[PDB]
């Protein structure tokens, strides 16, 4: 069951779904448009020879921030991490889905990739995997709309929400473009 | 809540969900298979130096149509825009999700790219961002199944559906592979 | 309507949703984490000049298996097919959605791509389209968590589920990383 | 034996080595700098599925010309054909070698491919295979210096020079960015 | 000083410059056209995580041979190793330079890897680094002309020619597409 | 006319061809092997939208130096600038040609872009355009042999050698991996 605009506003003003800062004009028929932050992470290490999801690789990424008023330039075939301006707090009976915007998709900007679910009980900023598949570089302007977020009802409240210790959650209360933490609790055969 | 085949047909023959032209044999257990049109847009401009979502960039794409009976050839690492053969009209209490087909995915043909939602009240053809990630070119045949569409029930009807002036919608009643219109109402810092 | 952890377990232990082998610690607040198998398919043919979805192209892929304890190395811009360790059986009133994991996405590993739908009544392993978009190769370890699966309620049971002959389904009971079968019943 | 600036000028003003239009300020210590024309060929066909050197493939390329004053934009990983402003006529006792310029190499501009020889007796413009390996598009301005050309003495005059019918030459007197003609006299 | 056709034939028929098999119709005004063999090496290992020129990496390449009458298909952005049909034996007073052919360069086929020089005294087949920069795959036909070879006079014969033990040569008498042997005698800081 | 080993050593020990530091065991039958320095330039700017050879673009590159004993990792499809350990001084009657090494070419390591000419009179280090075309990253070790240099005799001494003001030379006495200076004296 998917929340409409009427029921989204109702969740926000009742304080059960948190969006901060919230702006009413961003509410769309079925979802809410979200905006790009001003910090990015680039993959510009020259020491590592490979990425091993089983190891923590500290210096794999660098923090970059466009000079104010200037854009960040995403080169063709480059991959960077970005963040949402807004902070999201979901209750334990709602699930989120993050999708890109059609306007940007049509330019060749892939805006997350492969990763849907925002878990019930999640609280923090959202990390965005930004990718360019066009043959020109794209200029990203901090504060621009970058994606959109819709809410699904769950059948019943989550027994062990995100951030609870039974779930073993890696990203509760995350801030910037946060690097991968897969080495934590890594399993294999 | 996701509509099954039974309830999809029921929506179509009651005239609340529009598909044109409709073909019953395309209805799947949980979704409906959709077909590729015969118009494409290619990014073959040589004047622009970069893509700026904040500006309208008119001559960024060219319209192309395969000679009849011939295929469109998608080169490895190319990106093109395509369209659906069908025209979709959604009511204000249903939302749509577009996904690729597993048979094509396994060949290295991406269909949706970063984007998912179809808004309640939307009406028109659907633009497809087609990409090739294999190491060989892929021949696309106009009229082929290219993807699939499922419908989600909303919690309550959309207050300000797609195309309504409160939503500020850019694509209502779109026809061919439509270029990006992100410059319209563009916000930033 | 999306099943929570409580209702997922309830489906599994009532035998209506099959996961094999099942492991309870893989159940997440809204979904269940799934693990990578040890067979892959690589696109290393040098005879074909193009891919035609309308023709069956037999030798388009090769089967590869890492030497035991070793990883499979996914090169930047490479595309391979993988499989899930688990075998999934869905009832005819549930649908599934497969998504990647945020920890791996942040590394540049795209796990499926462009396909989300598991059909009511589907039974088999899941084939995964694995892709690397970083500028370094990634080591994939067999048995690692690779993705996650949630379940949606349908409005009513599927009239003609997956694998039923009215649906014309190509992949019922699939085993390894299965090649594309689009040539079957191809329309244009 | 490689001609120096002194001996190059001597060949040009004696009329044995033709450069047209010639400009004396383009002569360098060991070579002569050459300039980019204003016509290009782009590979933007969507009908062909592969390149077969053994077949003539007519519509493989399109002719493009920047609007006057504007640059041609070479995208990262694109490949285009260009031409020299100048027309070169070599005698039958000199051979030419074409190389890029270090100022452009350092920007990521590959300017000819993997080819260097200008055969004795060749006459015509030179086709340039232009390539970008940087991560940003490069703007090429018509009339810019794009490469350089030096001359080697042969041990003795060429018995059957370029363009002679015993050599079987495909490109004698070529004009614009000329598409490949490998299908002519193709052996296998 | 560069040998012309006249002086090339004279070297060949005097037995000082060896080409086997020799074909007179391949002699060009300033060079001699050379043909592609029928064995290739592809880089299709999945165990190594990086290339270290300092280590021998045995299974880095696989030997492949087109089925007879069929072509080898070089994919866009692929890199393979090939060989010359001919076996070259240079004297100790001549140097060779290998270059591609203009007809193939214009199709997007790079025939070697930045490499040029063939050393006085060298004897064997030549390994070719084959590369595709077009957006379509190229079909290479065994026995096709693939490049060309000219000869430069040296100021005086080579004191310690190629293959002599003072030179420390890695490839004397090579046969097929031979993998890199840089690990032999590798120096660093 | 191309100098052999015998005549190269003769030029070096007579002081007319400068190599510093020189090492005799690097002299090869027809050329002299050269070694990689320990500074690189990477193209990691995020402000510029395109490369314009006609404008100086200051912050286009960054200086990077591997931690001592560690390698520099060149990623597939990356492009960096490097330098030669040695400093070359050529006389005004010799020309140089730079080429890669076959052992590295076979690994997928491109070592100069399209260029090759070293001008008579040139003095300084040589800037190397390093490129990776394999599907795995390559580790470059500072001090490794990276390329080779041969010498051609000119017909007669250069009238206006490199670095002379008539030639208008941009790179005389260059030190590290020097960025492009094409904007200087740019014509169009
Ligand atoms: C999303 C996904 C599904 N599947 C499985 C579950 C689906 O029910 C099944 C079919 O997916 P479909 O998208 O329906 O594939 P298809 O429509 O091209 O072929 P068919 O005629 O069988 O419908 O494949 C995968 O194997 N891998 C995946 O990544
Ligand atoms: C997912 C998808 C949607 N659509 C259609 C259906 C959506 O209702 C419509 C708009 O999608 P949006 O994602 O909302 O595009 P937008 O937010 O950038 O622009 P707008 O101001 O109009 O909201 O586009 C496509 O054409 N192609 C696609 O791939
Ligand atoms: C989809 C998405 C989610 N998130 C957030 C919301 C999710 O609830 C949270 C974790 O997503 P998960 O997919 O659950 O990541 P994970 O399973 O690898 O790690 P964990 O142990 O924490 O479960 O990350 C992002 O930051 N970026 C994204 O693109
Ligand atoms: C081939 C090569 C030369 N060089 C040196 C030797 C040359 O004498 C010098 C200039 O090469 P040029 O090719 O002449 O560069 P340029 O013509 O663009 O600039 P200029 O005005 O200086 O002529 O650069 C390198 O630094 N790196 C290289 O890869
Ligand atoms: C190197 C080069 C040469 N040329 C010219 C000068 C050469 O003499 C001519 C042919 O080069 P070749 O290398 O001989 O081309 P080819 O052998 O494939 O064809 P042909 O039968 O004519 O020999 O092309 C270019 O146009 N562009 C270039 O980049
Ligand atoms: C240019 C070229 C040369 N060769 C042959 C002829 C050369 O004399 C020989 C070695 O070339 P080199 O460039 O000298 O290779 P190297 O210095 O890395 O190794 P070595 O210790 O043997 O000198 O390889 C090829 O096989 N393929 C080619 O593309
Ligand atoms: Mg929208
Ligand atoms: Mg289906
Ligand atoms: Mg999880
Ligand atoms: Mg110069
Ligand atoms: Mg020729
Ligand atoms: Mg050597
Ligand atoms: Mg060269």
């Amino acid at each position: 069951m998917l929340l409409s605009d009427r029921d989204l506003r109702a969740e926000i003003s009742s304080g059960r779904l948190g969006i901060d800062p919230f702006d009413d004009t961003l509410v769309q028929p079925s979802s809410i448009d979200v905006r790009l932050d001003c910090l990015f992470r680039v993959f510009n290490n020259t020491r590592y020879t490979h990425i091993d999801p089983a190891k923590q690789q500290d210096e794999l990424t660098s923090l970059v921030q466009p000079v104010d008023g200037e854009p960040f330039v995403l080169h063709p075939g480059e991959f960077v991490l970005g963040s949402t301006l807004e902070l999201f707090t979901l209750p334990d009976n709602l699930a989120g889905r993050l999708e890109g915007k059609s306007s940007l998709g049509r330019l060749g900007l892939l805006t997350h990739s492969t990763v849907g679910f925002i878990d019930p009980g999640f609280s923090g900023h959202i990390t965005l995997e930004l990718s360019n598949v066009a043959n020109l570089p794209i200029t990203l302007w901090p504060g621009m709309k970058i994606g959109q977020l819709c809410m699904l009802r769950l059948t019943s409240p989550s027994e062990h929400p995100y951030g609870s210790s039974r779930a073993g959650s890696k990203y509760q209360g995350q801030r910037g473009p946060t690097p991968s933490r897969s080495y934590q609790n890594f399993i294999r055969s």
